[PDB]
RNA sequence: AUGUUUUU
């Protein structure tokens, strides 16, 4: 009896095993409604149930455990924590929860807990005694995280322009810098699809806030990973809900030495978000920014970093310029001095259908000595050397021709001497 | 005894029917008083009275039944709809009503339902189970829904520009963006007769809002359909009424698998609205522009959405450039990193009268191989890098030049090569 | 109202 395993069965045959209960009609009912009914006629006959979620504690002191398939929204099935507990295990923000539940009684309205399992897949005695994440070290990224798929394709052209551009590797913080209509989706959809193929191991969050939602079903079907989604049809406070959980879900996963990767495409409009839902000071600052709109992004952004300890956390922002609102960019360049890593996309060259269309002179990675040889990082720089003469259409085309002949980049730098 | 059979009717027969009932002298009177006094004679006698309109539910729990031919105004010949019933048959904003009405009793100013008979023109047991606007899954433009006439005429040239700049698909969310005196009314005109003469079924609806009186009759008497419009003379506060009552129709025809397509030409002018009607903050951004001022513009406009499960809703938008004022700047910006296709025209292209000033080299439409085939593609790939060297006035007139040979694009295709 | 917008 867990909560997943019901809410991932159909609509059919929930119906049929509610009927087979003998209880109310459940044909002209919601699903959660028929999961709650079936939950309840099946405590009642003395059995257990088990639930599990993300543990969102409250400001009075309670909390509940969030869904993943429904982007952390308040449901009616959400498990109802007491301050007790979180008091007797040091319960915070982020912990996932698996234990027996029970259902409302007379006068309640949510699951209680009752005896906790099993905290952030793994045993209470080892979550009891940890490191928080304020505390742990923070270093430059030491692992390479290769983008490149190795098959052949002739979608790994973009993996191999970007690497030969700005390899990522563990804890890694860049920004995607780019224009409106310039490629931003493809680019995004390829750089999750090599992340899970290359490295599954990796947790794999994507973030897309204030998005069509359209997109938002397409990106849930296509990569294979947590997608993480709020619609602009949300209001902003929706919005900096679901990046506090992200967050939290992703500082607590590093605390137990995991690797974290989250793909942020609305840097931009959550500092919109934060900027709404910030309470007006009387003063505005050029292009309608507050004063302290940007330091929850701020921080937001920064909480990406490398752990000597263990794990990672990669965040990969993708910020907007040129959208005729000067706003967004007293935004990106303030966040500018920020991502160790920018990958600028030319909009020049999106319209002539040169895909990908990426600005290669102006983009590149600091210490990128650490993630590369001695010999590829010559080539690479030898590389950079021969395309800045050149135009960037030009260099791009010559790129493109000279990858189309090989498979691997090894070949090409190889022929270039 | 229907409400729009008297509303067809002209002024001179209801006259004459009035006074052969045997009424006040009705030749000094309304025509709206003629057709009340008519309706409580007939209903004097003992018959049924029955009406039809779009529901509009008030914030207090009541509603009425609004017209089409009066662009949903308040009129004194509204069909109160009480509480009760719309708390029985669940009614929301936007559901098509068609039952018997009554003439208001001694105490009341409105005419009453009795029996509802035909719910969304549809039997109300399908409108009872029924999935929501907010639930369906969203996806990209898949039915291509051509623009071309194919009859050879001259103002094909305009619908065959279109097909080759940027095909249009079921679902699309676009912009027109245009500086003013363009040729915005008169391309407006020819992607409605095109909409109405190759997809006769699909739900056209034009909205106009803050335009001048002559435009909205001269559109009204043009198209072959609904044309709902609102001129300047209004306050803002009906701006808003309007397009909330349009997008709860277009929404509540779409959950019936219907093919909505919302001709939008005041985008600018409604952003405009809401930013006069949000109460003030205390917190203006650059150009006088609210910081919670475009988010309802936002969500009418991401409402556009293509539905898998059926129906589609396309909205195309045309916005306002170089008017002059910082906040349109901003305000029809701020929106194109929102939609996914940008049709632009050239000032300078309308200045040397040269019909359509299209800015070729700037439109575009993404995920196009999704409604072209392999060979159509890629002989608009060669047309785009023949044409993009050329500038813009002489690609238009090379462009002119080599479709007035021909009567269709296959022609102009295989002779370019 | 200052900042924002004006504004480069
Ligand atoms: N790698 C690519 N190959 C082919 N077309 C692309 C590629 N990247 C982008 N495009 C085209 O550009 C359009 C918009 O790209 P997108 O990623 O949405 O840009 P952004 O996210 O910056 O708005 C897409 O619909 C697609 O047709
Ligand atoms: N396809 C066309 N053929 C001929 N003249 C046009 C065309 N489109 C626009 N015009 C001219 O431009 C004028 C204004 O065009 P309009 O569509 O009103 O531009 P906008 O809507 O951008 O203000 C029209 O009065 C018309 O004379
Ligand atoms: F319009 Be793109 F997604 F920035
Ligand atoms: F003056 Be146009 F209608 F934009
Ligand atoms: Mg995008
Ligand atoms: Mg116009």
């Amino acid at each position: 009896m867990n909560l997943t395993e019901l809410k991932n069965t159909p609509v059919s045959e929930l119906i049929t095993l509610g009927e087979n209960m003998g209880l109310e009609n459940l044909a002209r009912m919601r699903k959660q409604d028929i999961i709650f009914a079936i939950l309840k006629q099946h405590a009642k006959s003395g059995e257990d149930i088990f639930g599990d979620g993300v543990l969102e504690i409250l400001q009075d002191g309670f909390g509940f455990l969030r869904s993943a398939d429904s982007s952390y929204l308040a449901g009616p099935d959400d498990i109802y924590v007491s301050p007790s507990q979180i008091r007797r295990f040091n319960l915070r923000t982020g912990d996932t929860i698996s234990g027996k539940i029970r259902p409302p009684k007379e006068g309640e309205r949510y699951f209680a807990l009752l005896k906790v399992n099993e905290v952030n897949f793994d045993k209470p005695e080892n979550a009891r005694n940890k490191i928080l994440f304020e505390n742990l070290t923070p270093l430059h990224a030491n692992s390479r995280l290769r983008m490149e798929r190795g098959n052949g394709s002739t979608e790994d052209l973009t993996a191999r322009v970007l690497d030969l551009a700005s390899p990522i590797g563990r804890g890694q913080r860049g920004l995607i810098v780019a224009p409106p209509k310039a490629g931003k989706t493809m680019l995004l959809q390829n750089i999750a699809q090599s992340i899970a193929y290359n490295h599954p191991d990796c947790v794999l969050m994507v973030l897309l806030i204030d998005e069509r939602p359209e997109e938002v079903t397409e990106m849930q079907r296509l990569v294979k990973g947590e997608v993480v989604a709020s619609t602009f049809d949300e209001p902003a406070s929706r919005h900096v809900q679901v990046a506090e959980m992200v967050i939290e879900k992703a500082k607590r996963l590093v605390e137990h030495k995991k690797d974290v990767i989250i793909l942020l495409d609305s840097i931009t409009r959550l500092a919109r978000a934060y900027n709404t839902v910030v309470p007006a000071s009387g003063k505005v600052l050029t292009g309608g920014v507050d004063a302290n709109a940007l330091h929850r992004p701020k921080r937001f952004f920064g909480a990406a970093r490398n752990v000597e300890e263990g794990g990672s956390l990669t965040i990969i922002a993708t910020a907007l310029i040129d959208t005729g609102s000067k706003m967004d960019e007293v935004i990106y360049e303030e966040f500018k001095g920020t991502g160790n890593m920018e990958l600028h996309l030319s909009r020049k060259i999106a319209e002539k259908r040169v895909f990908p269309a990426i600005d290669y002179n102006r983009s590149g990675t600091r210490k990128e000595e650490l993630l590369t040889t001695q010999e590829e990082l010559q080539k690479m720089w030898i590389l950079r050397k021969i395309i800045h003469p050149m135009g960037e259409i030009d260099a791009m085309e010559f790129l493109i021709n000279k990858l189309a002949m090989t498979k691997t980049n090894d070949d090409f730098f190889e022929m270039m001497k």
